[PDB]
């Protein structure tokens, strides 16, 4: 439980303990000020004297600068735990996310990963700090006030300490009822959310038929059902606080009825009774929070448990011990039967495809099956279920992923561009081993000149997100340069659109001639240039091996592009 | 803006005024209860022994059950306005949503309209009702407390009333600094969120390219900038309350300094000063919240202003006063040029396509140009930018939308399914005209579907977002019946997937054929069978009309395609 989050807290005890002391001093400052009451009313206004009257204002100002400076110190030095553990958990999650398989990213979890990184890791230490600020402050206030009563009037404290548990458990039971009701109606609010969003999703279809009068009549019945439970939210929550205050007020009436009604119980003067009868009311926040704390501690810890399910999810299983500077040998597939995680119909059964060195393979991309998975299986995005994949004799899994993944460079129109500059995203993890001259030849040979060659600014310009919103016509070319900065024995080409380009198609033929005159390439095809200019055209797709041949043998039998 | 919102709240004065009276009674309860101190400490434990004290705890518990009653009543009867200006706004927005065209849905907005219905309308009357739970309560507590000051000690309440504005504007300036600082870090929060979502969304091209350690090092800098910003934010938030409380403490010291002079004594006894100086503490939340009211009244009103920007927009321009019961005449397009809202390159250039009666026109969506924009033009999803659209020799605008949208019926592999019964789904907004015998006639005519027959619940079973989810090979089938419940002169037939299922493909083709015995059809289809047995065949892409011919002249002017 908390024992696994404790090591993260461990190097910040120097902040946590100081926050705890700054808050117990806050509670003591909110109790000595009440202790000032008895002299003020007893030795002052009752028994006429001015020493207490003159000394009380400066004492109050002193105690309030103590209240303020210690509250500020607690708030600052708890954010050195709630702001330096949020950072560490976010960074540990992020480091445990970039080395986890893209299979997790493959719609097993949607874009709520950003929420789990930011909002959840904020809430963990915003609610587990709210269950330490609360615990230390309020459990200091409780003990301080109970110490206050004993020295001043233990005749009322001996009644209060036995009145405590009923008022303490009443709030707990009513709060449990409130939380159970909220958990019950979670389904109702989820249902109205689904009913509201699905019409906005299917606006087209609902508009297609006669009219939306029936649709809004249907919406009325869910609006009413949400109204009737929005009523019940307040009818269940605003019954808790009045009932708690009424029980606490019965206790208040009990202690007040414990007056000098017994003539023996005449030890209380006005100052003696005012402090106790006031701490009675000061006891509302702490005894409430001491029982509402467990509703937030175990909830922040539930969020941390979700983050720990994320974190304990295994990284990519990296066990290869091989590195290759230039994959000279042939790359080929051998009876690679593969199923995506979460799919039953195999998108790729046994395939014996081979990619000879210095030659290209073009897969026609209209079918939409066995297109991206053949690309992915070379990069160890999704590991092969049953099969063998060989580069330079040896199997694919013998290499470490850090060594392998540089041996393949994917190029696509739908290409992710980094927040950094154009001189950095071109050479991500390659600023160290490649210099500005290399970036310049990469830009020159890749024909990125229409956007970035002419200016004397040269290399570094803002091009990414929150930049100039680079167009596709040069996203393709900067991806081409990203691949064409060498150390790319194998390339994967998408050509998803194959649409109007201002000689960017000529640029990618230049890329073809430049970086597979001696290197390999596996391509998915959507253009007549891909159909015509290709050493070996393989239209193997639909999870089946059907054709294999050059331009003369584009067809096994009459079919697609078999002219 | 509140002037325009108030008509919605007009018929709920009977709830709002009662809530106001309940809360002002709550404030008066919290004020008379504090006033009760002076009889207590001035005639019980103090000078006179016991005449007041007998009924004091009984009056206390009585006035606390009054407090509880007037809190619960004001919560319920303010929920009766927060759930009848939320429900009415939701029902009015939704009614002003299904009439608002698809141009709003596709590009001018996204799926956050569910949020705009739910959260952005809950937070209108969860903040404008918080600026009346707060206003009346905390402006009644202040007024009652001030009247109680004047009655009990008028010789030092004037000090309070002249001291009020300093502590009243100190809170305002401190909160202004707080809230102006608050919006400054929103940029940094957005920046780190953008970094964490874009680099995480770019798992592809951040992993294949080896940028793992460098990506983590980049993330560390933004984590540092988030931690430092959180430090600054918490410091700016927690400087506020201590210094406000210290100014309030200086006021406490001021009243105590006044309490020491010999002019205010002899009109200030132990009970009187006790109650008077307890009101000093009682007044903390009232005067603190009465200045933070405008931080929520004009914020919920701003949210309502966003809702009013949504609401005060324009419906589709339904400029038509003609009805049609059977679109017997030809549906033709002449020199139609159209641009999507938000796109400069025309997706549809000049067109002269004609859809004759009793003959089908087919298309292939490999190019993905002018395939949906022509489908979504018969339905008036996007209004004609320029040209002529002919319906029985009359222009499109002659018919009204309600009359026209019956005359078309789209058929698609992917399609929206309502969360309703099957008899309502097949006949949505048509249950009044067609009954269960006709529904089962349609099912009998829908040969391919077997899940709803011979099980005897398939007249009113559940298939939508609940019950049995419908697979893709059967959403198509039920859509066939939805279109094949007659009154469908015009057909749009999409084929998002070229794949075929046993007898499902033949079933949709048979549906097309019996919808070609009479009526017309415009078809998008990657499959070649429909064009093989099409009456008229076209390949119109790239906007400009290029083709007009039967199978003998399949693709004449297209060029290098050649069937
Ligand atoms: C013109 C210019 C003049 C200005 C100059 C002024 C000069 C003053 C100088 C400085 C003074 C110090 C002020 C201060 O600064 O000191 C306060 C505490 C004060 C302690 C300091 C002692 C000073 C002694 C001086 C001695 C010097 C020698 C700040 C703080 O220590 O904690 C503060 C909070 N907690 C309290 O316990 C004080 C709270 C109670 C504490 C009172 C102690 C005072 C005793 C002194 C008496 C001596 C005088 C002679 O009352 C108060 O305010 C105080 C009002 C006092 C009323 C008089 C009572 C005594 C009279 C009779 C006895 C003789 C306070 O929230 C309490 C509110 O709850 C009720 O309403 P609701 O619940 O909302 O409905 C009260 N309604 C009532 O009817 C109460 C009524 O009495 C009930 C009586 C019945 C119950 C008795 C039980 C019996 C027990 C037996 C069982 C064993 C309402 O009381 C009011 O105003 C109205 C007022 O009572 C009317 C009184 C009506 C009835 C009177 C009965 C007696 C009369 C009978 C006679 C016959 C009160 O406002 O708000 C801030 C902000 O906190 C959050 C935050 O954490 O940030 C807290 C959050 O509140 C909650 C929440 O609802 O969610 C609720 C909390 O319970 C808690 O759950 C926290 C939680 O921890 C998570 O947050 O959340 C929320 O407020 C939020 C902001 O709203 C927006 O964010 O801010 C906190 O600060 P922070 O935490 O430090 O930041």
């Amino acid at each position: 439980t908390f024992r696994r989050l404790w090591p993260t807290i461990a190097p910040f005890k120097a902040g946590l303990i100081v926050a705890g002391v700054a808050l117990i001093l806050n509670a003591a400052s909110d109790t000595f000020m009440l202790s000032l009451l008895k002299p003020l009313l007893d030795d002052g206004f009752g028994k006429t004297d001015r020493s207490v009257l003159v000394w009380m204002p400066l004492v109050v100002i002193g105690l309030m600068i103590l209240r303020g400076i210690t509250s500020y110190v607690s708030s600052y030095c708890i954010s050195w735990v709630s702001g330096k553990v949020v950072m560490t958990m976010r960074r540990r999650l992020f480091g445990h996310m970039m080395g986890m398989p893209v299979s997790f990213f493959d719609k097993q979890s949607t874009g709520t990963l950003l929420s789990r990184i930011t909002y959840d890791s904020e809430q963990v230490a915003s609610s587990s700090s709210g269950a330490l600020i609360t615990v230390v402050r309020e459990g200091a206030s409780i003990i301080g006030l109970f110490i206050m009563m004993f020295y001043y009037s233990w005749q009322l404290s001996i009644i209060l300490i036995v009145l405590a548990p009923i008022v303490s458990i009443a709030i707990r039971v009513v709060s449990k009822r409130f939380r159970n009701i909220s958990k019950n109606m979670q389904n109702t609010m989820g249902q109205v959310t689904t009913s509201a969003e699905q019409m906005l999703k299917g606006h087209k279809e609902v508009l297609i038929f006669g009219g939306q009068e029936v649709e809004t009549k249907r919406f009325d019945k869910v609006s009413n059902r949400m109204r009737l439970q929005g009523m019940k939210m307040v009818s269940a929550s605003s019954i808790s606080d009045p009932i708690i205050q009424l029980i606490a007020s019965l206790a208040l009436a009990f202690v007040l009825y414990a007056a000098s009604f017994p003539s023996v119980m005449d030890s209380l003067t006005a100052g003696t009774i005012t402090v106790v009868f006031s701490s009675m009311i000061a006891l509302m926040r702490p005894l409430k929070s001491l029982t509402n704390v467990n509703a937030q501690f175990q909830r922040g810890m539930a969020a941390c448990q979700t983050l720990f399910t994320i974190l304990d999810s295994e990284q990519e299983k990296d066990e290869g011990k091989r590195v290759i500077e230039r994959a000279t040998g042939d790359v080929e597939f051998r009876n690679v039967t593969f199923t995506y995680p979460g799919r039953d119909v195999p998108a790729l059964r046994n395939i014996n495809l081979k990619i000879p060195a210095g030659k290209t393979v073009a897969l026609v991309g209209r079918s939409g099956s066995g297109k991206s998975t053949i690309a992915s299986l070379i990069t160890r995005f999704y590991d092969i279920d049953e099969g063998e994949i060989l580069m330079d004799g040896h199997d694919l899994r013998e290499y470490t992923l850090a060594s392998l993944r540089n041996q393949v460079a994917l190029v696509s129109q739908n290409v992710h561009l980094f927040n950094d500059t154009v001189a950095n995203n071109i050479a991500y993890a390659r600023t160290e081993q490649y210099s500005r001259e290399q970036i310049e030849e990469a830009a020159r040979m890749a024909y990125a000149m229409d956007f970035i060659n002419k200016m004397d600014n040269g290399l570094d310009t803002v091009i990414g997100e929150n930049g100039v919103l680079l167009s596709g016509g040069q996203r393709q070319r900067i991806a081409i340069a990203r691949a064409l900065l060498r150390d790319s024995p194998i390339l994967i080409l998408d050509e998803a659109t194959s649409a109007l380009d201002t000689e960017s198609e000529r640029a990618i033929q230049a890329a073809l001639d430049e970086l597979q005159k001696n290197r390999t390439s596996l391509v998915i095809a959507h253009r007549l240039s891909t159909i015509e200019k290709a050493d070996e055209i393989v239209v193997v797709e639909d999870g089946v091996i059907v054709e294999r041949g050059t331009h003369n043998d584009l067809l096994e039998h009459r079919g697609v592009y078999a002219q």
